[PDB]
Order: C-alpha cells, then sequence, then structure tokens
C-alpha cells in the first residue's frame, strides 16, 4: 500500500489528450462537451485541467470498438456503455468509450457529456450514490442541462478542499 487508501493523485494539477474523435460526431462539438466537463469540476475544486497536443497526459481518452486487447471486451450494444481505469501509471487514468453505440448531444439515445462526466466521477475516486439529483446516479436518466450536485461538490472539496481564491483588487 504505497498510498494511503486509493492511489489519489499527487498534484493538484492534471493534464488531459483526445486520442482520437469518432465520426460519430464534429470534434468541435465533442472538444466542447468534454472541455465543459472539466471546467464544472475545476469551478468548485482548485483542481485545474489542462489540454495538451503533445506528450503524454495525465487523463488519456480514446475511443474503441469490440475487444481492444482488454480483459472486459464490449458485449454488443449491452453492458456497460464505457469504462475507465483506476487512478494509477500505466494504464490506470485511462478512460474508454464504446463507440458501437450512437452518441448524440440532445433528447436522442444517450448524451455524450452525461457519460464523460460520470467517467470523471470515477476518476477523482467518487462512487454513486442514491441521490437522484446525482448524475453518479446508476441508472441513467434525462435531467436536460448537465450540473454537479451538492453531494457531489462536498465529496469532492472534502478530499481536497474547497476553491478559495482571494483575488486582489
Ligand atoms: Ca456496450
Ligand atoms: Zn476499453
Ligand atoms: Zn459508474
Amino acid at each position: 500500500v504505497l498510498t494511503e487508501g486509493n492511489p489519489r493523485w499527487e498534484q493538484t494539477h492534471l493534464t488531459y489528450r483526445i486520442e482520437n474523435y469518432t465520426p460519430d460526431l464534429p470534434r468541435a462539438d465533442v472538444d466542447h462537451a468534454i472541455e465543459k466537463a472539466f471546467q464544472l469540476w475545476s469551478n468548485v475544486t482548485p483542481l485545474t485541467f489542462t489540454k495538451v497536443s503533445e506528450g503524454q497526459a495525465d487523463i488519456m481518452i480514446s475511443f474503441v470498438r469490440g475487444d481492444h486487447r482488454d480483459n472486459s471486451p464490449f458485449d454488443g450494444p449491452g453492458g456497460n456503455l464505457a469504462h475507465a481505469f483506476q487512478p494509477g501509471p500505466g494504464i490506470g487514468g485511462d478512460a474508454h468509450f464504446d463507440e458501437d453505440e450512437r452518441w448524440t448531444n440532445n433528447f436522442r439515445e444517450y448524451n455524450l457529456h452525461r457519460v464523460a462526466a460520470h467517467e470523471l466521477g470515477h476518476s477523482l475516486g467518487l462512487s454513486h450514490s442514491t441521490d437522484i439529483g446525482a448524475l453518479m446516479y446508476p441508472s441513467y436518466t434525462f435531467s436536460g442541462d448537465v450540473q454537479l450536485a451538492q453531494d457531489d461538490i462536498d465529496g469532492i472539496q472534502a478530499i481536497y478542499g474547497r476553491s478559495q481564491n482571494p483575488v486582489q483588487p
């Protein structure tokens, strides 16, 4: 047990990179969905996320289909719609999205941002909850706009703290 409890990120700032954009949606709209999710978490936490166009990033995001050299192949549109590894070296922190399902940004079948935000919850060590107003709810539900819940804000803030930032005149 090198780290006490679950391995938490020692740095207060993290970086991320998109390995590739699926032809499911234009990259311009995918960056907005992913960029908006990180901003929401950083908005209520002193944590910061910066996109990198080169070099290895703390969080790697990519899209894969069927079996992709992993011990958890997707079983058709059934099973989980995506998954991620625990925050750690090697494949740890990586997050894959099932490109077999059709991703959308409206009342369609599913919202890509809702699933992306859920993956971040697991990456930050956040667990599911019985609060229907929480995005990490086990059952998928259309809530329209995606916003964090007080239960989730207090949870991530308790681990790190409040986003205090005394600005000078
Ligand atoms: Ca699936
Ligand atoms: Zn995968
Ligand atoms: Zn989950």
